[PDB]
């Protein structure tokens, strides 16, 4: 599902956003490029410390949005790229998804997004 | 309202992210920190050269939400910061919030953003 340039963002710096939806309308959250972690299964997973706005969202509707990039990757017409994945996701305080962000301290869950697709926009 | 810590970040490089309200879901799209350019009276302009499924939905529901940072910036407990900006959202095709970013040859509209609330978020 991820393709190699999206490996390559993953070597530079930047914000991630996500997107979920609440009852009023979306919410949107973010972290950095370098704090995803990703593994076989096409998931990736993010360290959480607060996003409590975004898992109530995430009990109400699974399916959230990501977007990231670089400046540095090139994409289709010039310099600079980035990415739209779709994914469902689910919470973990604990299992083998949990232990790959503990090393972030601070992080209470593991979000962890199994990708559905994943264009490249730029 | 926006905060000289936001004009700081659009010095750097960066991924933004605008969500709005989609029929299922949110949508989320991206542009540039280097392309963002802002108005008095609390207006941020995006150059718009796809964005018709954003643009759909802001005729529906005119409320949006945009994140930006920057690894550059210092947040409140160490190197990195960003925004969580809330506001309204309106397309222009003539007049001087759509000159505003008519450099870009690429440009069919202005995505104009009048900022409700701007939230640093670490
Ligand atoms: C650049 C950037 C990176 C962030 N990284 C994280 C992160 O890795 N994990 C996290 O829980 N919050 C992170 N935050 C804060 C979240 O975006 C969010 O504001 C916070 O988790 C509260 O989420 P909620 O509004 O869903 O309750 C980051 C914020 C910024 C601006
Ligand atoms: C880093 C990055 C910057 C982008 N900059 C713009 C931009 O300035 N204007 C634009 O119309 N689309 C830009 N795009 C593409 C949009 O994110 C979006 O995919 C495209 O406009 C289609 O919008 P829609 O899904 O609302 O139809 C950019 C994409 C990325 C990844
Ligand atoms: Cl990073």
């Amino acid at each position: 599902m991820l393709p190699g340039t999206f490996f390559e963002v993953l070597k530079n710096q930047g914000v991630v956003a996500i997107a979920t939806q609440g009852e009023d309308g979306p919410h949107l959250v973010n972290t950095w490029n370098s704090y995803l972690k990703v593994l076989d299964g096409n998931r990736i997973v993010v360290p959480v410390g607060g996003m409590h706005k975004t898992e109530a969202n995430v009990a109400r509707d699974e399916r959230v949005l990501m977007t990231l990039g670089s400046r540095k990757v090139a994409g289709r017409n010039g310099p600079g790229t980035g990415f739209l994945i779709r994914g469902s996701a689910a919470f973990r305080t604990d299992g083998p998804e949990f232990e790959a962000i503990a090393r972030f301290k601070w992080a209470r869950a593991a979000l962890v997004i199994t990708v559905v697709s994943a264009e490249q926009t730029l």
